[PDB]
């Protein structure tokens, strides 16, 4: 059983850990049984949300569903770390714009049988995990091909990037979301 969300929220779910956010906009996020979730979205600005993992980590995430972007929206996995602070991403599929528009390219990284483009971005007045209107850096990987399922294994995209100068911090949490900007679509994933 699983109820849909509509306003932000966090908390588990079947065993996942799952967030929910947006700053603004309609967004219908389903809890469905397992490590499953559905989202559809539209008039918003800003929203990202999954099921995952509280603490993130090292780990070999297998994930597997349906991304519908209609406009700009990613299928990535997201996470943050506290001291330093910093949102994470491993994006595996995007709609209109591939981020990070190529922005703060810093190299490659092989895993999970693709390729994934590095970058490392600067954010201010934006919303994070301690707060509002912060600044704090962004890390990216991002498969140089689209792709919808499959294994991604943490530790691997964690040590290039730490190789690069891009450090992690404390764990926060660390989910397979979708994220929508002023776009509409919807998605269906399942992790494990």
């Amino acid at each position: 059983s699983g109820s849909c969300l509509t306003n932000n929220q966090t908390g588990t779910h079947d065993g996942y850990y799952y967030s929910f956010w947006k700053d603004s906009g309609n967004v219908t996020f389903c809890l469905q049984s397992g490590g499953r979730y559905t989202s559809q979205w539209s008039n918003i600005n800003n929203w990202v949300g999954g099921k995952g993992w509280n603490p993130g980590g090292r780990r070999t995430v297998t994930y597997s569903g349906t991304f519908n972007p209609n406009g700009n929206a990613y299928l990535t996995l997201y996470g943050w770390t506290t001291n330093p602070l910093v949102e994470y991403y491993i994006v595996d599929n995007w709609g209109t714009y591939r981020p990070p528009g190529g922005q703060g390219y810093m190299g490659t990284v092989n895993s999970d049988g693709g390729t994934y483009d590095i970058y490392r971005t600067q954010r201010v007045n934006a919303p994070c995990i301690t707060g509002n209107n912060c600044t704090f850096w962004q890390y990216w990987s991002v498969r140089q091909q689209r792709r919808t399922g499959g294994t991604i294994t943490t530790g691997n995209h964690f040590d290039a990037w730490a190789s690069l100068g891009m450090n992690l911090g404390q764990h926060n949490y660390m989910v397979m979301a979708t994220e929508g900007y002023q776009s509409s679509g919807s998605s269906d994933i399942t992790v494990g």
